[PDB]
């Protein structure tokens, strides 16, 4: 987890538009999700782990304890029951709403943070570089 503690900037993403289409996110929000390069701040603040995503179209922010379910209102406005946890060396984020489930895997790869987002059989990848 200390490995993920830093300010990160999106440097590249692939197939993110289709992943969003699957999630059922509206046209107005995907346009925004396609041209924005968010700054993701991950840190440990006291007892919890905080994940802040800064964008000029939306500023989110989810604080939690590993292994503990919590409520989350996503950028595309889906109220989910989420859980963030460590699986060996990867940070796994799982979101559950309307009988559905999508998950994000964040892992450190050759200097960078690789984020794999998957929904059913649809996969999207995002690369992050430290500030
Ligand atoms: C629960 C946190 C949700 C969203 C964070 C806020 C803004 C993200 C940017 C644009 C909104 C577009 C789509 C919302 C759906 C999924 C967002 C997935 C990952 C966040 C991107 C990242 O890690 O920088």
């Amino acid at each position: 987890v200390e490995a993920f503690c830093a300010t990160w900037k999106l440097t590249n993403s692939q197939n993110f538009d289709e992943y969003m289409k699957a999630l059922g996110v509206g046209f107005a929000t995907r346009q925004v999700g396609n041209v924005t390069k968010p700054t993701v701040i991950i840190s440990q603040e006291g007892d919890k782990v905080v994940i802040r995503t800064l964008s000029t179209f939306k500023n989110t922010e989810i604080s939690f304890q590993l292994g503990e379910e919590f409520d989350e209102t996503t950028a595309d406005d889906r109220n989910c029951k989420s859980v963030v946890s460590l699986d060996g060396d990867k940070l796994v984020h799982i979101q559950k709403w309307d009988g559905k489930e999508t998950n994000f895997v964040r892992e450190i790869k050759d200097g960078k943070m690789v984020m794999t987002l998957t929904f059913g059989d649809v996969v999207a990848v995002r690369h992050y570089e430290k500030a």
